[PDB]
Order: structure tokens, then C-alpha cells, then sequence
């Protein structure tokens, strides 16, 4: 059986096994499972079949939760549709752990040396798990990662497809998007390193390095604190996008020391030296070329991160690869797809 409770905004109608529904972050709420005795998340797919994108998306999502499988990686406990057929089929719940917090809740407290690298050596363990399946992210971002009150934490998602193109002319938060992925040049798995030096940067300050309106604010915030960017480097880019940056203030780019400066770090010698060495690994990732920007590995091997480092943790590879396979249908044979996979569950 399955009942249907108001959360906030949204409706939701789940299996009698979930009680106590709550908000949290909305699309998702928390709950606790009568069968498994435990805490749950429960996210509302609404139609998701409504049209190829949405479609492609969910579906792509759905298989990927399902390949993966790692501590860095958050897993379905189940999923299911409380509709009868599919001529009724509507809407899909995906249910996972209850995790404590999300990445921004967490910055929020500013964090101290140990939790800031261990959180980091878990985000990069998850992200070299995920390039082991051919996956590159190229949207992480601290709103789509948990973490457990023991300091576990979980990507919760998978990023964009390998189709998805970005363009720099033209409602999602883009902060964490690379140089290339924001200027629309092609990119690889160091992409995703951009990323993670953009977070790891908000972990010290608490604020967001590269905020903006739009691609164009977000060059200017990035040209202004890091520099502007070699000849070659341009001379890859696009006509009218190139035209633009090649005609921007010429900036030099402060040194990390006044990027990063000991006073908006946790303490103030022991301290010092861990400031410093973070600094070298922002200055590694946080580069605008990605030619000579450093990846996941040796970010993972590097002196901040290294005093986690766990053979096993890293050396972690995905069961299978991922064939990114997700197809032209129709929105009635996405619907088909979609509902047959989740009975399957
Ligand atoms: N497993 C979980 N444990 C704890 N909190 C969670 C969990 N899943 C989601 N949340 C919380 O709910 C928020 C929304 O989740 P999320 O899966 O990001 O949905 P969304 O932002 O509506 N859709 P998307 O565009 O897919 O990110 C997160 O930022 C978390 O605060
Ligand atoms: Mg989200
Ligand atoms: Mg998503």
C-alpha cells in the first residue's frame, strides 16, 4: 500500500512503510522506513518521461546509480511508482540513506584543517571512481553532496551527458564549471579538478571564488583574482568568445598568499604550514588551462590530501564502464523504458 502526504509545496505518495515525512534542503524529503528500522531520503521524479531531455537525464540516472559503486558514491536503497499500470504511470521515488547535512550546511561551520582535507580526499576518491566508469562529471557542486555526521561523504549525482554542450553567450548553478565547459572549448577528465579547487577554495573563505550572473560575469571574477590567461590558450577558443577575451583588462593574477592570506585560514605554526600547503594545491588546481592545470591522481598524492591516503580507497575502480548508449524515442516509449526499469528494481 502507499499513502499521500503534503510536504511544503509538493505532494508526495509513497509505500506505507514510510512515515514521519519531513522538508529537507523541494523535491525531497526526509522520512524514516518501518521495514529497515533506518532514516531515509525520498526524491520526487515527477513525469519524468515528459519530454527526451528530462527523459535521457532520468533514465541515465537511474542506470548509473545502479553501475557505480563506491563509499564516495550515494546508493539507492530502492525506488518504486505508486501508480498501478502504465497507462497511469506518473511519477518515480528514488529512496536513500538520510545523510546529516549537505556540503553547503557544512562550509558553513568553517572547517578546520582535518575535516576540510578529509572531505577533499573523499570528494577526489568519488570523482576517480566515477573517470574508472568513463564518467566526467563537469557540474559538481556543494549543493549535490552529503555528508554524515561521522564526516562520510556522498556525491549525490552524476553530471552532465558527454552530448550536453555549453556555450558562452548563453536558472542552474554555474560557479564550480570549469574555463573550458564555461567558454565552450572541448575538455577531459581534469575538468572535474577545477571543480574541486573551486570548493576547496569556499571551504576557506566560506564564500563562493567565481560568483556571477552569467559566463561572462563568471570570466571577469576568474581573470581578476587568477590572471589573465596565456596567448595559446586563447587562440583555442571560438571567434566571438575569443574576440572577447582577448580584448578584456589585462590582469596579472594576485599571488595565492593574497588569494589565500593566513588570516582567512583556521589559526594563527603548525598552522602556517598547512596553509601554506594548501595553497600549493590550489595553485595546481585553480589554473585556467587545463594543459597545465594538475589531475586527479596527483591531486590525491599531493602533501594537503596525502595523510588520508588509502590504496584501497583509491585504487577503487568501477565493476563496469559505462556505455553512454542513452537513443531517439518518443515520449510514449520513454515512458516504457522508465517504468519497466524501475519495476525491475
Ligand atoms: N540522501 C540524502 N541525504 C540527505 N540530504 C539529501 C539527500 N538527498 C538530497 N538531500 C538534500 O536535499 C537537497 C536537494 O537534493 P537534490 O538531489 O540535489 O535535488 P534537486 O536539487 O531538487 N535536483 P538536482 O537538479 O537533481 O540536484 C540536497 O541539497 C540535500 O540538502
Ligand atoms: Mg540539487
Ligand atoms: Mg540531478
Amino acid at each position: 500500500q502507499h499513502y499521500t502526504v503534503e510536504v511544503g509545496d509538493t505532494n508526495f505518495t509513497i509505500h506505507s512503510r514510510y512515515i514521519n515525512l519531513r522538508p529537507i534542503g523541494g523535491i525531497v524529503c526526509a522520512a524514516y522506513d518501518t521495514i529497515t528500522q533506518q532514516n531515509v531520503a525520498i526524491k520526487k521524479l515527477s513525469r519524468p518521461f515528459q519530454n527526451v531531455t528530462h527523459a535521457k537525464r532520468a533514465y541515465r540516472e537511474f542506470k548509473l546509480m545502479k553501475l557505480v559503486n563506491h563509499k564516495n558514491i550515494i546508493g539507492l536503497l530502492n525506488a518504486f511508482t505508486p501508480q498501478r499500470n502504465l497507462e497511469e504511470f506518473q511519477d518515480v521515488y528514488l529512496v536513500m540513506e538520510l545523510m546529516d547535512a549537505n556540503l553547503c550546511q557544512v562550509i558553513q561551520m568553517d572547517l578546520d584543517h582535518d575535516r576540510m582535507s578529509y572531505l577533499l580526499y573523499q570528494m577526489l576518491c568519488g570523482i576517480k571512481h566515477l573517470h574508472s566508469a568513463g564518467i566526467i562529471h563537469r557540474d559538481l557542486k556543494p549543493s549535490n553532496i552529503v555528508v554524515k555526521a561521522d564526516c562520510t561523504l556522498k556525491i549525490l549525482d552524476f553530471g552532465l551527458a558527454r552530448t550536453a554542450g555549453t556555450t558562452f553567450m548563453m536558472v542552474v548553478t554555474r560557479y564550480y564549471r570549469a574555463p573550458e565547459v564555461i567558454l565552450g572549448m572541448g575538455y577531459t577528465e581534469n575538468v572535474d579538478i577545477w571543480s574541486v579547487g573551486c570548493i576547496m577554495g569556499e571551504m576557506i573563505r566560506g564564500g563562493v571564488l567565481f560568483p556571477g550572473t552569467d559566463h561572462i560575469d563568471q570570466w571577469n571574477k576568474i581573470i581578476e583574482q587568477l590572471g589573465t590567461p596565456s596567448p595559446s590558450f586563447m587562440q583555442r577558443l571560438q571567434p566571438t568568445v575569443r574576440n572577447y577575451v582577448e580584448n578584456r583588462p589585462r590582469y596579472t593574477g594576485y599571488s595565492f598568499d593574497r588569494l589565500f592570506p593566513d588570516g582567512l585560514f583556521p589559526n594563527d605554526q603548525n598552522s602556517r604550514r598547512k596553509a601554506s600547503d594548501a595553497r600549493n594545491l590550489l595553485s595546481k588546481m585553480l589554473v585556467i588551462d587545463p594543459e597545465q592545470r594538475i589531475s586527479v591522481d596527483e591531486a590525491l598524492k599531493h602533501e594537503y590530501i596525502n595523510v588520508w591516503y588509502d590504496a584501497e580507497e583509491v585504487d577503487a575502480p568501477a565493476p563496469e564502464p559505462y556505455d553512454h548508449s542513452v537513443r531517439e524515442h518518443t515520449v510514449e516509449q520513454w515512458k516504457e523504458l522508465i517504468y519497466e526499469e524501475v519495476m525491475d528494481y
